[PDB]
């Protein structure tokens, strides 16, 4: 699915602007590394509760991610 | 933090806009190929939505899903 894969790549790029590796925000964010990497590849279906795990750990509203 | 919690806040998003387009929450069901019980559990924070069922509803709301959040 195409819009999975465009906000893994969203996800990608403000992860990557921060300077985090995946191992990082997984961390940050209470999630598996791998887990967060098949997000960032559209290979996952994410939930909303960690959506906004992931957006605290970038520190922006989860809005930002769509 | 419990972002469990912000689902409540989540729901009555949606269900603010499923109601700005008068639509039930049948109808918006079927328009995002879902069932009742789930887009009621989701307007009630009960349920966990994911990602491809929030871009299904944004779909059959005619709105970014940006708008949503």
């Amino acid at each position: 699915y195409a819009d999975l894969v465009k906000f893994g790549q969203r996800l990608r790029e403000l992860r990557t602007a921060k300077g985090l590796s995946q191992e990082t925000l997984a961390f940050l964010s209470g999630l598996d590394r791998s887990y967060v990497g098949g997000v960032e590849r559209g290979q996952r279906n994410v939930s909303l509760v960690n959506i906004l795990k992931l957006a605290t750990a970038l520190d922006i509203e989860p809005r930002e991610l769509f």
